[PDB]
């Protein structure tokens, strides 16, 4: 699969489990259309979001529901959600891993694009 | 100034100068309404976006135009922009500094909130 999302918790030093993730694709009319979604696994990963056939060039948004994650742990967070917005280009490199490292008032996100 | 934005460039070890920033506020009908915009100075800072009177409670989105930054520097980055989405002023007025540390395939953002 061409798109994987990984979410980690910097407060507890753990995968961020059962985090809701929504992927959207930008439509011609510039609105965001649901594309795929899921919850992270026990390893903080969400696999299986799409297939090579379905994941065509375009602008995509990954929304990670960090607020709900923190609230279920009893912790007061700053953000409503985390967002990752990027163009998929299949000129060269074919697999995208979108990683997010969560803290209450900060987050870091990285993209690893390989093979 | 209740809202300040600070942007740094992790490739150069410097302020990220001339970075466009657009702030949106969610309206009663749930769409993102333009609220304020500006660009970072030579110190990577953006002051003057709003006033304590205008910066009412709401859900705000700070969009940092990182792709246009990397490309005005001749570089092809991953993200379209860096987004910071948060509820503001729901326990009374606060001052928010939204900071972002930029790399071509990653960024970190953090919020300092003071009363
Ligand atoms: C194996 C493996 C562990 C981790 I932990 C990881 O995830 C991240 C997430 C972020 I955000 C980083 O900056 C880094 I380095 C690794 C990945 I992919 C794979
Ligand atoms: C003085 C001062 C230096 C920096 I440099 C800074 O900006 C950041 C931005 C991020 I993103 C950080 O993680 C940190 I720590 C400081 C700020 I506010 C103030």
């Amino acid at each position: 699969c061409p798109l994987m999302v990984k979410v980690l918790d910097a407060v507890r030093g753990s995968p961020a489990i059962n985090v809701a993730v929504h992927v959207f694709r930008k439509a011609a009319d510039d609105t965001w259309e649901p594309f795929a979604s899921g919850k992270t696994s026990e390893s903080g990963e969400l696999h299986g979001l799409t297939t090579e056939e379905e994941f065509v060039e375009g602008i995509y948004k990954v929304e990670i529901d960090t607020k709900s994650y923190w609230k279920a742990l009893g912790i007061s967070p700053f953000h409503e959600h985390a967002e990752v917005v990027f163009t998929a280009n299949d000129s060269g490199p074919r697999r995208y891993t979108i990683a997010a490292l969560l803290s209450p008032y900060s987050y870091s996100t990285m993209a690893v694009v390989t093979n």
